[PDB]
RNA sequence: AUGGCUGUCGUCAGCUCGUGUUGUGAAAUGUUGGGUUAAGUCCCGCAACGAGCGCAACCCUUAUCCUUUGUUGCCAGCGGU
């Protein structure tokens, strides 16, 4: 709700003329986002994404590049949502059914873990053990829980995670994305012209968005 | 014309498949790349995710120690011989 404070617009390099109706576009070789474009555009988001929020749906939150980590992890788990904020792999979405077994094992491994076997037989194997749940934890850390594929889809860089916007609209899911000068809007349904990588600027925009996943009519 | 059995490349580290994706298609990816290994070995990365046959291990023997039993095998300590 509150006017963006302070991202004002990036990427001087590689800026993308799709992204020309979003530009104001003045100082210093740098391009600055129109923001009084940004944010009618974050005001839809919002409007649609409380929308399915209220229908009791799956947001899926995409947070790869640093720092959106925690603060996706802070953002989705502050709702009762669901994330991505290490490496995204090609595919939890088209093929989720290979991923619902490795989820599983996710499961089946920290059930084993803390309750289970885990000093059972082998010292150097029990490691080697926990370090898949390391592995399986921060690849499919927030997905985990969800059982389904979402409802919506969240990405915090649109060229950066090309790949998640690619398989969202390859199975109809609504993409919201936070684009840069330099992203494309590809199939992102509701396109918001801001800044990808600046920690006070995807802060305040994960929370509203947070905000109004969670608002409660009470 | 065959079965069964065998040699050989070669005990060389390879050969594939399902689902997905890319290509009009033959096909490609996976299996490539940075390291590493005896080894597609193992890690990391990655439009791939996994799986099978193979590699490794399980088998026999050899190298050390313990327990049991001690004949026909052995003789440290005992006695005479």
């Amino acid at each position: 709700m509150l006017k963006a404070g302070v991202h004002f617009g990036h990427q001087t390099r590689y800026w993308n003329p799709k992204m020309k109706p979003f530009i104001f576009g003045a100082r210093n070789k740098v391009h600055i986002i129109n923001l009084e474009k940004t944010v009618p555009m974050f005001n839809e988001a919002l409007a649609e994404l409380n929308k399915i929020a209220s229908r009791k749906g799956k947001i899926l939150f995409v947070g790869t590049k640093r720092a959106a980590s925690e603060a996706v992890k802070d953002a989705a788990l502050s709702c009762d949502q669901f994330f991505v904020n290490h490496r995204w792999l090609g595919g939890m979405l088209t093929n989720w059914k290979t991923v619902r077994q490795s989820i599983k094992r996710l499961k089946d491994l920290e059930t084993q873990s803390q309750d289970g076997t885990f000093d059972k037989l082998t010292k150097k194997e029990a490691l080697m053990r926990t370090r898949e749940l390391e592995k399986l934890e921060n690849s499919l850390g927030g997905i985990k829980d969800m059982g389904g594929l979402p409802d919506a889809l969240f990405v915090i860089d649109a060229d950066h995670e090309h790949i998640a916007i690619k398989e969202a609209n390859n199975l109809g899911i609504p993409v919201f994305a936070i684009v840069d000068t330099n992203s494309d809007p590809d199939g992102v349904d509701f396109v918001i012209p801001g800044n990808d990588d600046a920690i006070r600027a995807v802060t305040l925009y994960l929370g509203a968005v947070a905000a109004t996943v969670r608002e409660g009519r009470s």
